[PDB]
């Protein structure tokens, strides 16, 4: 390694607005980024108790975490200690979409976070608006590059109750503050998120991610 | 009319982040609601000069300004003196995607807007950040109710230059700030927006605006 | 016209699958091009009755009937009597997703349609499988050139029982067989289509549409 | 196993439209369902030499060669001697659509398959039309119940000369002839598709597939 640590710290700051709802959330946690595995305690600052589903902002509380093979360049631990920051769109398949944004940073042994997340035209009657969202389920995210830019696209999906799934497509674009850090060649990342605990409006949420890149089959 | 008369004044004010650059614009304007027309004079306030085509920001630049016939329901204008907000989702074809959200009230004789657009994962090499767009062809929405919600969808298309288009999806969704206010049926919205001048980084704007409501054919 | 009458005669026959459900429907209309007005009797000759909303067929049963004015080319009848043909994508917001093409061509005064049309994963209690569809709102195609190929675009819904509607996006290229047909300019194309009539499985239907292309505001 | 043993026979005919262009080709190939692997060797019988790129149709030439483990419920092994069928879309970012199924029935040791491929809208300079891809990249298909339906989507891509990719969305239907087979929970089943072989023209080609199914991170 050298730039990063086996163990580091993560300072996050988030502020958005979904459906004219406004929000304010901090975050501090810790995580191990070879291993590809971090945490976070989340407390919401302002806009709580938060009217829509929590989980529609988990994915947005960095690729950094995520356990790269040798044979796979990885672009995150290569952007340090300089950094990058990323831009996505979340389109939920019922109208509602979002938009969120990461300028990541780092300090010692310590990640900075500054993000923003807006969501629009959620259905009144949704899941989202309603609060009946469990959980994501675990995702392959598919890394690429599209127009210089190193690109992930994910197939999401969110439980709602009686086994039923609400479909969400992510398109995340990956920039690194530094020119010239090296691209990564076609592949994945497994992902695995979830909130272990939270009280009972979510103000307060734990939240845990693990993540491993991969070439996929056969390999 | 009553709350809403002949000629009305606009006062507006954007804050909005494209692919990372913030930026603040200024609106000062006037038209007349009933004839379905305005005209606005922007000014860059922070962030000049843009590094993304304005023509993106154009229609976050109110539908109170569209000729209504007497037997389609008009719910923005019975939407005053409380109001309404609008929520909006601008999706190009090349990925780019952006949302956009304005919060209408009325002093008097003007119209204020608090006006927020955010855009993500637009191309380095897309018409958008090459700033190769011409305008926005005239349109056609079409306005419908979704779940509770007066929706307006609309296939929108960007002349580039070289004569090509460049496609956008839009989906506005519209609620008056008053419980009540009658919903109209199906129906559409024709529109035709045009930058009449702007100096070589587009630091000052003038823009405007005509449409027209009708219950397409045969009517 | 020349080439094409003020009156024409119109035979055509679609086979297509719908949810793996085969069929094969004869027509038999006449109408007036240069007024866009048309009328077909349609009768399925097997397959019946149809397990599927007999709506989602109906603009696969020629923009040839569309009223075009002095000022818009006219790329549909400039491309007789040598003909021309079209593809369709039919895609709509539950995932149900339909495919059509046609290729017409023309002796004296009659047209023929050689049309097929295939459609999947229309969900089992959506409105197209359960039959809860009224009709298709009128609508208006946006005509413009990509690629070197005329193509339209729309934001088509269908208006189901209950006071809601369910929407489809359509893309139409059009190809005309003989090399030189002059491209029109980007354009528009209201529509109106209707089910004047229709037995109770649909087996037989009476078919009208009413089109006429239009430059939008403020002309 | 019992219904299916270690090694199967496949017995293939597609017959489809792409772009207008009419083909018919044929199927034999052998594989191993219990390993998720699978081999074919295919002519086109009618058609050839086809115009577009012959990758688009591979994934249409069976989930029952996919290695399930225990703890995953197997809906397509499970779903014979009786067989099941499946409809699917494939949506690719430049607006081309396909829509093809497949009716599989088993006698003896054979599959039989009645593939059917439709596409649409491809644009001439396309990469499919002008025959530029290489190959699909490994993938992930996320499997989930919807209204009832086993169903499988996709973030696809080819990868193109010129190191560049085109993506296609997929969405596959999995209906299961004989009613009670038990529905799976939400799970993935990662993917390698290669053309190991061909002609020329892509006349003959010898096509190879591994899948393994799997429930994510962590386990």
């Amino acid at each position: 390694m050298s730039a990063i640590k086996p163990d580091m710290k993560i300072n996050l700051r988030m502020e958005g607005n979904v459906n004219g709802h406004h929000f304010v959330i901090d975050g501090d946690g810790t995580g191990k980024p070879f291993e590809g595995k971090q945490s976070m305690d989340l407390e919401v600052k302002e806009g709580g108790p938060l009217p829509f589903a929590f989980d529609i902002l988990t994915t947005a509380f960095n690729r950094v975490f995520a356990e790269y093979p040798d044979h796979i360049q990885d672009y995150f631990k290569q952007s340090f200690p300089k950094g990058y920051s990323w831009e996505r769109s979340l389109t939920f398949e019922d109208g509602g979409i979002c938009i969120a944004r990461n300028d990541i940073t780092m300090e010692g042994d310590t990640f900075y976070n500054k993000v923003r997340f807006h969501g629009v035209n959620f259905p009144a009657n949704g899941p989202v608006m309603q609060k009946k969202t469990l959980k994501w389920e675990p995702s392959t995210e598919k890394m690429y590059v599209r127009d210089g830019v190193l690109t992930g696209d994910i197939t999401m999906a969110l439980l709602l109750e009686g086994n039923a799934h609400y479909r969400c497509d992510f398109r995340t674009t990956y920039k690194a503050k530094e020119k010239g850090v090296k691209l990564p060649g076609y592949h994945f990342v497994d992902h695995c998120i979830e909130i272990l605990s939270h009280d009972k409006d979510y103000n307060k949420v734990k939240l845990y991610e693990h993540a491993v890149a991969h070439s996929g089959l056969p390999d």
